[PDB]
């Protein structure tokens, strides 16, 4: 569709992915990374910042390093889109940078196109195949995700397509979108990127009793947190008025032990539908 903001809209809210993450203020509801909205004149900012020549130089750093300049008050969840699974072509990236730069600003095609040089292309991918080191399926993944026999039982914190139970964030689509190795990190390390939203906060009330838990829900009156103990979640409801002090914490309720409740067999089985999670 080459390249054109117009184009790169397409792709944005589209095969991009981008907007499975980025809303762009009433558009989208998407929160995983910021707002898009007034980026162009975001990214003259950024560039200031960090010594870049431009604020476009800036937003192809962004898509092609996006580990490079972590925005404030998120972690390093954006994949690299030109990498597996997205496999995002290089024409597609060029006009997508014609999109954000029309987020408040005006595109430049001849700027733009003098970094087609410095985006990857999609089939020249460096990443290696994943080779798990025993034969799983998708299907048996699953099985393992909802199993409520384990020590671990994915499906009580995540939904997949209508099923599960909700406390961390929905899965379904997540292998179109990350990597294996987020898969891996995810699991095992899990307060290395901690989803947007989804922060443990430590609060206490007026009586001195605190509660550490992540924030189901917050209304006019009351704060419902979700607790985590050894696997099992409960949910506290927490008059407002009542509360004398709230902080968030970089801290996950998706456990630290998994690596010691699931098998080998296990563990690579679920990561394969994560991957399958289209
Ligand atoms: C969720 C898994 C993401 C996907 C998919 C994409 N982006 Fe992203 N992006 C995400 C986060 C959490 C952040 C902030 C942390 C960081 O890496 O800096 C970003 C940041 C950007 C930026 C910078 C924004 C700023 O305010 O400075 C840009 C320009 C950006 N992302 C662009 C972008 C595009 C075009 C995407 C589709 C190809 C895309 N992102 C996907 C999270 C996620
Ligand atoms: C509730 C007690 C949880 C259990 C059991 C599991 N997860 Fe979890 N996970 C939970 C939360 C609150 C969060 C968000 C905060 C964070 O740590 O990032 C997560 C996050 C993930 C992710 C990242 C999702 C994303 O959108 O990027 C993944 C891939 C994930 N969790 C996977 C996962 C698997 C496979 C589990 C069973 C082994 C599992 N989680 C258990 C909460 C909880
Ligand atoms: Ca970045
Ligand atoms: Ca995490
Ligand atoms: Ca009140
Ligand atoms: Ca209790």
């Amino acid at each position: 569709t080459g390249v054109s903001a117009e184009a790169g809209e397409q792709i944005f809210w589209g095969d991009g992915q981008c907007s499975t993450c980025h809303k762009i203020g009433s558009s989208g509801s998407a929160t995983r990374g910021p707002d898009q909205e007034g980026l162009a004149e975001r990214a003259e900012e950024r560039a200031k910042e960090l010594g870049l020549s431009s604020g476009l130089e800036y937003l192809v750093e962004s898509i092609i390093d996006p580990e490079k300049y972590v925005v404030e008050g998120f972690d390093k969840i954006m994949p690299r889109v030109y990498d597996p699974p997205i496999m995002l072509s290089r024409e597609k990236i060029l006009a997508v940078l014609a999109y954000l730069q029309s987020l408040g600003g005006e595109p430049d095609l001849d700027a733009i196109m003098k970094f087609k040089d410095k985006i990857p292309e999609a089939s020249k991918t460096k990443v290696k195949p994943w080779v798990p080191p025993l034969a799983v399926t998708a299907e048996e993944g699953e099985q393992v995700f909802f199993d409520e026999s384990l020590d671990v039982t994915c499906g009580k914190c995540h939904m997949v397509n209508g099923k599960g139970q909700k406390v961390g964030p929905e899965l379904t689509g997540i292998g179109a979108i990350q990597t294996p190795q987020y898969f891996v990190e995810s699991i095992l390390e899990p307060s290395a990127v901690i989803v947007k939203g989804y922060e443990t906060v430590f609060v206490i009330t007026a009586d001195g009793i605190p509660y550490n838990g992540l924030i189901k829900s917050d209304t006019e009156e009351e704060l419902t947190l979700i607790l985590e103990e050894s696997g099992s979640v409960e949910e506290v409801v927490i008059p407002k008025d009542e509360i004398e002090d709230m902080k968030k914490q970089e801290v996950s309720i998706h456990p630290g032990n998994i690596g010691e409740l699931l098998s080998v067999r296990q563990f690579y089985a679920v990561i394969e539908y994560l991957r399958s999670l289209k």
